[PDB]
């Protein structure tokens, strides 16, 4: 159970560029919009034996996720949306899709230097969010 060794742990917002625009391109209304915006959340990422969670922890709300990679499960996203989710190791990235109601959205979780890099793209539109270890 070593495929995702360099994302364990702990990890803390630095930046996000273009956040908004995908949130508006998935549909998010805006006060969603906006706490989300206005969230530092802190990530943590464990693994135990095949099962993978991804926590986001912030003042007013916390998600939680727990997979096997490549098995497609079931995902109440922070927006409420009711989606088909698989997550695959590619390349060493952690690739999420989400797929509902005819459309998609993918959710890149890689590393780069000693960052985890959260790349989300929506129809083009592409937010990027970096976050260091907490
Ligand atoms: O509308 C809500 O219910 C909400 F709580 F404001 C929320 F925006 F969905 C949220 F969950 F807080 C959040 F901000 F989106 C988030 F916490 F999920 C996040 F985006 F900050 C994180 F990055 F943690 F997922
Ligand atoms: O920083 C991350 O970990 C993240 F994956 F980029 C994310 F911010 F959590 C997110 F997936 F983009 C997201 F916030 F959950 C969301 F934008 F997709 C959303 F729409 F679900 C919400 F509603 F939270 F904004």
């Amino acid at each position: 159970g070593h495929m995702c060794d360099a994302f364990v742990g702990t990890w803390k917002l630095v930046s996000s560029e273009n956040f908004d625009d995908y949130m508006k391109e998935v549909g998010v209304g805006f006060a969603t919009r906006k706490v989300a915006g206005m969230a530092k959340p802190n990530m943590i990422i464990s693994v135990n034996g095949d099962v993978i969670t991804i926590k986001s922890e912030s003042t007013f709300k916390n998600t939680e996720i727990s997979f096997i990679l490549g098995q497609e499960f079931d995902e109440v996203t922070a927006d409420d949306r009711k989606v088909k989710s698989t997550i695959t190791l590619d390349g060493g990235v952690l690739v999420h899709v989400q797929k509902w109601d005819g459309k998609s959205t993918t959710i890149k979780r890689k590393r780069e230097d000693d960052k985890l890099v959260v790349e989300c793209v929506m129809k083009g539109v592409t937010s990027t969010r970096v976050y260091e270890r907490a």
